[PDB]
């Protein structure tokens, strides 16, 4: 069940999944529609679901990782697609081998240096590239 802010923007949560507290390498996942493209893992909040809980759930489902939830980075809008995403830091401590989206749609995941994550996100997901700006 999709959820929405009062202005009709779809509510989402996502994590920047870092390998370590150094925050030098981040986990991206393949686009569901275009698997040769990379995205930051995330998705819709469920009814009455805390944003931090949604963020952790979505990265388990999409990226097959768990870890230590860190700070809220910020709340980011995509004007064209009308969605608003809470973006958290997650320090990955567990990497699972056969996660929901790997099994269901063959979703891929890969570690990127921050500068390379920004590069591959820029063309189709410039708002996601902007998560890393600070
Ligand atoms: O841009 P929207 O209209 O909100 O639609 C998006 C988009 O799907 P499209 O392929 O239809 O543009 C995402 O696909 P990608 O970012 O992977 O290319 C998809 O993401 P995922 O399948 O990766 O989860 C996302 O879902 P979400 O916001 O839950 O991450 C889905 O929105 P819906 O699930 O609400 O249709
Ligand atoms: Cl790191
Ligand atoms: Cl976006
Ligand atoms: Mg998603």
């Amino acid at each position: 069940t999709r959820t929405y802010d009062g202005d009709g923007y779809k509510k989402r949560a996502a994590c920047l999944c870092f390998r370590s507290e150094s925050e030098e390498e981040v986990l991206l996942v393949s686009s569901s529609r275009h698997p040769d493209r990379w995205i930051v893992p995330g998705g819709g909040m469920e009814p009455e679901e805390e944003p931090s809980v949604a963020a952790v759930r979505e990265v388990c489902e999409e990226a097959g990782v768990k870890g230590t939830l860190g700070r809220l980075v910020g709340i980011f809008e995509n004007q064209e697609r009308k969605h608003r995403t809470y973006v958290y830091v997650l320090i990955v401590t567990e990497v699972l081998e056969d996660w929901e989206d790997s099994v269901n749609i063959g979703r891929k995941r890969e570690w990127f240096k921050i500068e390379d994550a920004i590069k591959v996100l820029q063309y189709h997901k410039p708002v996601q590239a902007s998560y890393f700006e600070t």
